[PDB]
């Protein structure tokens, strides 16, 4: 068996730094583990394999050829802790459905064998600013039973989880997909931490996470690494630890309920988030 | 004639905060403005209207039956300074291509008359995360031809300001669409002005205001108004005044220079940004 997760939220929350961290701690236990990078940007492996990023499926697809042409010992790269890593790439800005490279990567990563038995974690990290084409594609066609979202007490985080949620939600009648947590990503707000977890409340689900806002990880970022491997002894990598732990001990998955926007504003003014100087 | 502008940017970024107070300004002004929303969260007009938000077109249509049995007159509403406000709303997530009300919302406009000749100004407050789809339409077809991006140090914000400005390049063969400059939504960070500066310099366009973050926005938006209806003694009034003033007095209208992510990283590299603590 393998665990297959999606790390979603909207864009610059934390996603993929928060989700290297946790697979490099979860790697220094001892799982095996892949990261399928589902965001244009490409980004979300190079903390794993030290490098600017990583070339894309389709980049590797369109200069061989097809994709079929493609080699899956080409494709897949082992960074820290053998972490597996593929970027899928999109379309470039402009031309035709940004998540059309989603498609194709989880595609050829399925009919290939990558998902071999010795895995342990999958995690796809995606881009969840809309829902639509190649990004909702792991949930509608069942391809991440876990989905966490990364979030945080800005407004805009909260209703793409609530977003997302909806979209697990429309898809819950067919395969397996549910929400299993929230991780706040900090922002150093007063009550953040409560704020999360009323709102996971709400949703149905649990804060699995808070992790805190820490200048160590640009630090380790401007090295091309994640916190674990940049300096294991950091206090945020023994947060990191904590998340890993949680997801690996995790039982809660629940199709969620979505909220309103008046009871997002609600939770917003009870925490006296938008009124913190 | 009038001038045809969209705000891009990342989510969450201040496109609707600027768009509102930049237009309550301009009608403060007097000149004659319309807003269309081109965001899914469908906001982008509340402020003008003193409203939760403003039921949308694709909401409007389906109440009605076709969007050909709505009326201009029924959908358009007017608010601060006559403000003239619409929706375009969207798919669930997960259901549908989340930029295709879009298209709908711009289409049904024109066909109706919606651009009389009295508008001065049409603001389009468009999602800019991916570039494809509705969110691509106005530039794939040569509807909004003054580009501005609101953006910041954060580097997920430089990020989408030059995929908007790729999205730019590829449909300049046709059309008249431009970079017309790139708006700072500050974060109260060091050298932050520098950085947008050097980031529009390269790009080949300019940085045509730096809002400061001031938190009576958030008390302006608690009670549903623009800060230039709030208070228009508040000096964030008349930061809102003077990036007004500057669009309208804006004449660099340019095909941007897409940059790489080696250069972005180097700007913020340069200017301390990721080093600040
Ligand atoms: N816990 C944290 N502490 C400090 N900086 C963080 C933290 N999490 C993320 N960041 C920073 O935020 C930025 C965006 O994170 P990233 O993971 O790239 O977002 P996403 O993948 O959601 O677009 C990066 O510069 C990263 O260094
Ligand atoms: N200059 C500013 N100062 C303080 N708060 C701001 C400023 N600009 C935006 N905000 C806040 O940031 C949040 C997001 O702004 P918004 O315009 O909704 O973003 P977008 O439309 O790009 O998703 C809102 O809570 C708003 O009050
Ligand atoms: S939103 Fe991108 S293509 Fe549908
Ligand atoms: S990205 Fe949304 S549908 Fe193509
Ligand atoms: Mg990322
Ligand atoms: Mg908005």
């Amino acid at each position: 068996a393998m665990r297959q997760c999606a790390i979603y939220g909207k864009g610059g929350i934390g996603k993929s730094t928060t989700t290297q961290n946790l697979v490099a701690a979860l790697a220094e236990m001892g799982k095996k583990v892949m990261i399928v990078g589902c965001d244009p940007k490409a980004d979300s492996t190079r903390l794993i394999l030290h490098s600017k990023a990583q070339n894309t499926i389709m980049e590797m697809a369109a200069e061989a050829g097809t994709v079929e042409d493609l080699e899956l010992e080409d494709v897949l790269k082992a960074g820290y802790g053998g972490v597996k890593c593929v970027e899928s790439g999109g379309p470039e800005p402009g031309v035709g459905c940004a998540g059309r490279g989603v498609i194709t990567a989880i595609n050829f990563l399925e009919e290939e064998g990558a998902y071999e038995d010795d895995l342990d974690f999958v995690f796809y990290d995606v881009l969840g600013d809309v829902v639509c084409g190649g990004f909702a594609m792991p949930i509608r066609e069942n391809k991440a039973q876990e989905i966490y979202i990364v979030c945080s007490g800005e407004m805009m985080a909260m209703y793409a989880a609530n977003n997302i949620s909806k979209g697990i939600v429309k898809y819950a009648n067919s395969g397996s997909v549910r929400l299993g947590g929230l991780i706040c990503n900090s922002r150093n707000t007063d009550r953040e931490d409560e704020l999360i977890i009323a709102l996971a409340n709400k949703l149905g689900t649990q804060m699995i996470h808070f992790v805190p806002r820490d200048n160590v990880v640009q630090r380790a970022e401007i090295r091309r690494m994640t916190v674990i491997e940049y300096d294991p002894k950091a206090k945020q990598a023994d947060e990191y630890r904590a998340l890993a732990r949680k997801v690996v001990d995790n039982k809660l998955l629940v199709i969620p309920n979505p909220i309103t926007m008046d009871e997002l504003e609600e939770l917003l003014m009870e925490f006296g988030i938008m009124e913190v100087e």
